């Protein structure tokens, strides 16, 4: 099909494997621009002009897992490890709420020390502040997820990474796609707003794999979808692999918006790392969420899933103001409420 025909099928919601594969394979500038315009318009119509701010506190870079892509993998001895105290985390969340954040995201490596009860205690304290709490702590037993939901957690981010089970097991040798999916299903069952998503440009990942990632996301109707490029880290086995392409990754975000029109979709920091101004582009191609870094010094610079991350050299409190300026210069509005998913039931 020509680009014009692919676009027409996307506009009529004929989301076949073939339409998605062709959308990802056509490299014509005119087609891509039209795809991005469509996704921007769908975003505007379904989720409006509010860009929701999720302040992220990366509270520990200790991890028990050994994912091949990740700078926090347990085999990386060239990394100073750190843990914020529970008091530090609560007070740092309070400062973000003082700065206007309406969601606090707590993210870490899979660090056993906190699990499950110290997390529960932190969540209960933050919930007193009248904001949404999102956890992004990795894979844990059902019982831990249940405890955190009873403590008041609202949302959980657990990117599926890659929907190719073979590639998933190779890159994540401690676990499996089946396990990852079972965690996501358990989180949904428990009443979390649940986020999935994937990296683009992983070694060995194909276009057909990206199509499978889109169809997976569409299948499960996730509340949130986090997408970014793979960025190689020098202290990992994938150090010499190519970085994911920004344009391809942006097309994944655009297609995700077209597929899941009422979902919450961040403009990720990895997008702003590989291209200067990449978050702002992504916010104009389907995204409607931003996650300003709220990790304090001196830890911020130690939380390096990938290198060269933007924002690391800035003062503690810079990123909330910075994203508020971004949202204004984009002609957008800050979120007025917690920014939970507002489902638009259709046919
Ligand atoms: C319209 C003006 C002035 C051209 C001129 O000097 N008259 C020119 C000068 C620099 C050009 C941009 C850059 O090239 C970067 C980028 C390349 C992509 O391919 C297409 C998009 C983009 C954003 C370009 C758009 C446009 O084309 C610009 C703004
Ligand atoms: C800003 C640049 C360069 C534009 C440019 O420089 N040309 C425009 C100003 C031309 N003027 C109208 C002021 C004067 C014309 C008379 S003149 O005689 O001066 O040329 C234009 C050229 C292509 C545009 C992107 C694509 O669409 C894809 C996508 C659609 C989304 O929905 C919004 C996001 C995104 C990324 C777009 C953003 C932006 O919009 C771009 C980069
Ligand atoms: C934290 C300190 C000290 C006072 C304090 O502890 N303030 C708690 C405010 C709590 N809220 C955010 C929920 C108020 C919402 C009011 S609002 O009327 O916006 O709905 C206060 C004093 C001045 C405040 C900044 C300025 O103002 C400019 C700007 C306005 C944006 O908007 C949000 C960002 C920013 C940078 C502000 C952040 C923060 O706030 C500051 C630093
Ligand atoms: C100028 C930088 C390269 C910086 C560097 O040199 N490194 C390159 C890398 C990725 C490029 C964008 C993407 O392609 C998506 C989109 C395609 C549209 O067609 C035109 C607009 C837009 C936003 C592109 C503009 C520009 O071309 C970018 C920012
Ligand atoms: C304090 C720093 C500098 C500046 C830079 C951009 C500014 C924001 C934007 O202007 C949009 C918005 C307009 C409303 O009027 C009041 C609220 C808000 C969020 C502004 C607050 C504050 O003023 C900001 C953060
Ligand atoms: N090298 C790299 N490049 C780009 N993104 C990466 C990366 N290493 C990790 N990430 C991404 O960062 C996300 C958060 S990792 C932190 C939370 C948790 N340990 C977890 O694994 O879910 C991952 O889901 C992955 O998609
Ligand atoms: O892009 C990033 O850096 C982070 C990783 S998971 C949330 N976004
Ligand atoms: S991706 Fe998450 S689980 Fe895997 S090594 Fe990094 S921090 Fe640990
Ligand atoms: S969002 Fe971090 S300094 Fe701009
Ligand atoms: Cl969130
Ligand atoms: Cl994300
Ligand atoms: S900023």
């Amino acid at each position: 099909m020509t680009g014009r025909e692919i676009l027409e099928k996307l506009e009529r919601r004929e989301f076949t494997r073939e339409v998605l594969k062709e959308a990802l394979s056509i490299n014509d500038r005119g087609f891509n621009e039209a795809l991005f315009k469509l996704a921007d318009e769908i975003r505007r119509k379904y989720v409006g002009d509010e860009v929701h701010i999720r302040a992220i506190i990366e509270f520990s870079n200790v991890c028990r897992k050994n994912c091949l892509y990740c700078g926090l993998r347990r085999d990386n001895k060239n990394l100073k490890r750190y843990r914020m105290t529970p008091e530090e985390i609560v007070e740092r969340a309070r400062l973000a709420v003082q700065f206007g954040a309406k969601t606090i995201v707590l993210q870490s490596g899979e660090d056993p020390y906190x699990m499950p009860d110290v997390i529960s205690d932190i969540v209960k304290e933050i919930k007193k502040m009248g904001v949404a709490v999102t956890l992004s702590l990795g894979e844990w037993p059902r019982e831990y997820y249940e405890k955190w939901k009873e403590a008041g957690a609202d949302r959980y981010l657990l990117r599926h990474e890659t929907a190719n089970p073979v590639l998933h097991r190779k890159l994540r040798p401690d676990t499996s796609f089946e396990n990852r999916l079972n965690c996501l299903l358990t989180l949904k069952e428990l009443g979390y707003e649940t986020g999935a998503g994937s990296m683009v440009g992983l070694p060995g990942q194909t276009i057909d794999d990206l199509v499978d990632d889109l169809l997976f996301l569409k299948e499960h109707d996730f509340d949130m979808v986090g997408i970014g490029p793979f960025i190689p880290h020098p202290d990992t086995p994938l150090a010499n692999e190519k970085k994911g392409d920004f344009t391809l990754t942006l097309k994944m975000v655009a297609l995700t918006r077209i597929l899941l029109p009422d979902s919450n979709i961040p403009a990720t920091t990895a997008m702003g790392t590989i291209v200067p101004g990449g978050r702002e582009i992504t916010l104009r191609c389907g995204a409607n969420v931003i996650m300003p870094n709220w990790t304090p010094s001196p830890y911020r610079q130690l939380y390096q899933l990938y290198p060269g991350k933007i924002c690391v050299f800035e003062k503690d409190t810079a990123c909330i103001p910075c994203v508020m300026k971004m949202i204004e210069l984009l002609g957008r509005k800050p979120g007025r409420d917690w920014g939970g998913r507002k489902r638009v039931f259709e046919t």
